[PDB]
């Protein structure tokens, strides 16, 4: 079976890895990469890599992305050894600081050279962090795009659209974490489960390899318009820089119980096709889970923008 690894690079990335481990994911390996040895000592990841100790003496990169980049380059063999064997790597990092900005594209490059299908899931900083952080972050996003197979960007300003004046900051961060964690879980499920119309890791590669921007979404619904609703939730994305609009390739899977109808599978597909507003090249899958009663789940991976 295909081996999935999630790598957190820098403070925000390792935060996301810690919160995902807390949440619980059972068939994914986690790797924590950081300059900051204090944060790395608190990581819940089974594999930890301290990079750049000679450069920083165990401190972070101090907002200097060139130090992050050098620290990763100098630890290339340790990063290779930790990746070796993965079929797919997700690299998550917060752009705009020194370690994520500089080291995450090096890690992603190493993963793609090690043979892994490589997906980046990165944040852009809040506008309140100022224009220099935003410009540094943009350069990291560009570098990440050059290094990955596909890239999901989460502008942190979008979190301000989903909170009220009291929502705890940590609850907002968990919402952003969901993008990665549900994208990972959806792939894990595809690999693990045999479908009635069966998709497998080669289909993931076809949809994701060397594609650029991506969307990864899941929607769950019940009741009379469940397929349309689940499809709409899978592609909605209030947190995403890349919406579904313009997608030219899509992997879509529908999971339901024995009641899953052909008609509602077409409805779901049509929602995705119409929201793309393009002629979508679809890879369509279906899973019948007789455990499920009235629940349906639509998973979408969209690329080709
Ligand atoms: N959404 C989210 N953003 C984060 C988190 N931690 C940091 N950030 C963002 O990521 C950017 C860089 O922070 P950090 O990863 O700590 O910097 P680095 O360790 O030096 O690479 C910050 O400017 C914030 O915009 C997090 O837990 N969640
Ligand atoms: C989330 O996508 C998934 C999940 C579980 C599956 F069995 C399949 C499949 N049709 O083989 C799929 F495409
Ligand atoms: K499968």
């Amino acid at each position: 079976m295909a081996t999935l690894k999630v790598i957190g690079v820098g403070g925000g990335g390792n935060n996301a890895v810690n919160r995902m481990i807390d949440h619980g994911m059972n068939n994914v390996e986690f790797i924590a990469i950081n300059t900051d040895g204090q944060a790395l000592n608190l990581s819940k990841a089974e594999s930890k890599i301290q990079i750049g100790e000679k450069l920083t003496r165990g401190l972070g990169a101090g907002a200097n992305p060139e130090i992050g980049k050098k620290a990763a380059e100098e630890s290339r063999e340790q990063i290779e050894d930790a990746i070796q064997g993965a079929d797919m790597v997700f690299v998550t990092s917060g752009m705009g600081g020194g370690t994520g900005t500089g080291a995450a594209p090096v890690v992603a490059k190493i993963a793609k050279e090690m043979g892994a299908l490589t997906v980046g899931v990165v944040t852009r900083p809040f506008s309140f962090e100022g224009r220099k952080r935003q410009t540094q972050a943009a350069a990291g996003v560009e570098a990440m795009k050059a290094a990955v197979d596909t890239l999901i960007v989460i502008p942190n300003d979008r979190l301000l659209d989903i909170v009220d004046k009291s929502t705890p900051m940590m609850e907002a961060f968990k919402e952003a974490d969901n993008v990665l964690r549900q994208g990972v879980q959806g792939i894990s499920d595809l690999i693990a489960v045999s479908g009635e119309v069966n998709l497998d890791f080669a289909d993931v590669k076809t949809i994701m390899s060397n594609q650029g921007s991506a969307l990864m979404g899941i929607g769950v619904s019940s009741g009379e318009n469940r397929a349309v609703e689940a499809a709409k939730k899978a592609i909605s994305s209030p947190l995403l820089e890349t919406s579904i609009v313009g997608a030219q390739g899509v992997l879509m899977n529908i999971t339901g119980g024995e009641s899953l109808s052909l008609f509602e599978a077409q409805e779901a597909a049509d929602i995705v096709q119409d929201a793309a507003d393009e002629d979508v090249n679809m890879i369509f899958g279906t899973v019948i889970n007789p455990e499920l009663q009235d629940e349906i789940v639509v998973t979408v991976i969209a690329t080709g923008f």
